[PDB]
């Protein structure tokens, strides 16, 4: 895979600012070289084989995308060290700090629309047979059109890097089958998609609350679901329903998701029409 990607020389690349970090290397915002800001994934020396087949095969499997909806790899280096992921830069970061961040600062069809870009891009990897697993806001980036762009990539790594994965996967985001039989499709991350626009809808609210790992596996188990969001259109909360699903062959498909979800986009009165939002409060006054 790493055939098709670009060995960018160091003197090319200035790393300016961390913006993310871990044990065996680091996030940076850079440039490279018209010089164009970039994000810049190192590994450091020292690394096992199994780090640099993971670490590389990320950048292997992202190379094979091209779609506005996934982020775009700009070259590695590889034949110097520390070795590097080079990638455009997402100017606004993580889509779940970032709503959390702007809480009610943006339109029902701008949030829509993230959804609908978060879905073409899902629908792209499924048909390109690659199966995302660790669906979630925190694995989604912004930049500076709003435009959301799915990340994340790679076997292993994925799911062992994400703290929100315990002994391991991130119970709360992932489907039944995939928790009880190790079942992971493109139906399981159908599932976790319901789950990301709950996310997006509240404005970036942690599923279920404090519900422990158990308690969440029992109640969907039980038939519950997340309730509506407030404010939120009733064909949006009809949708993350349907991806709820517990019979995986009952979920729609991401091409089912991104047509409904165009369809909104252009009659945008339809998300006029609010699902009712159950109040877990009483104010009441004379
Ligand atoms: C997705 C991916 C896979 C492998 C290797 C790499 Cl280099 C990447 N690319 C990335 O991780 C990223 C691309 N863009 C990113 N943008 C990002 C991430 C986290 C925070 C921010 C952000 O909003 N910041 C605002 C304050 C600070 C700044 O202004 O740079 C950091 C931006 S991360």
């Amino acid at each position: 895979v790493l055939k098709f990607t670009t060995e960018i020389h160091p003197s090319c690349v200035t790393r300016q600012k961390v913006i993310g970090a871990g044990e065996f290397g680091e996030v940076y915002k850079g440039m490279l070289k018209k010089e164009v800001p970039v994000a810049i994934k190192t590994l450091k020396a020292g690394y096992t084989e199994k780090q640099r087949v993971d670490f590389l095969g990320e950048a292997g499997i992202m190379g094979q995308f091209s779609h506005h909806n996934i982020i775009r790899l700009e070259g590695v280096i590889s034949k110097y060290k520390p070795m590097m992921i080079i990638t455009e830069y997402m100017e606004n970061g993580a889509l779940d700090k970032f709503l959390r961040e702007k809480d009610g600062e943006f339109s029902v069809l701008q949030l829509v629309g993230m959804l609908r870009g978060i879905a073409a891009g899902m629908k792209y990897l499924a048909n390109m047979n690659y199966v995302h697993r660790d669906l979630a806001a925190r694995n989604i980036l912004v930049n500076s059109n709003l435009v959301c762009k799915v990340s994340d990539f790679g076997l292993s790594r994925v799911l062992e890097d994400d703290p929100e994965a315990t002994y391991k996967i991130p119970i709360r985001w992932t489907a039944p089958e995939a928790i009880s039989y190790r079942k992971f499709t493109s139906a399981s991350d159908v599932w976790s998609f319901g789950i990301v626009m709950w996310e997006v809808m509240t404005y970036g609210e942690r599923p279920y609350w404090e519900l422990s790992n158990h308690e969440v596996m029992k109640a969907i188990n039980d038939g519950f679901r997340l309730p509506t969001p407030m404010d939120c259109p009733s064909a949006i909360y009809q949708l993350m329903m349907q991806c709820w699903q517990q019979e995986r062959a009952r979920r729609p498909k991401f091409a089912d998701i991104v047509s409904i979800l165009d369809k909104l986009i252009r009659a945008p009165d339809s998300l006029k029409t609010l699902a009712d939002f159950d109040p877990r409060v009483s104010i009441r006054l004379p």
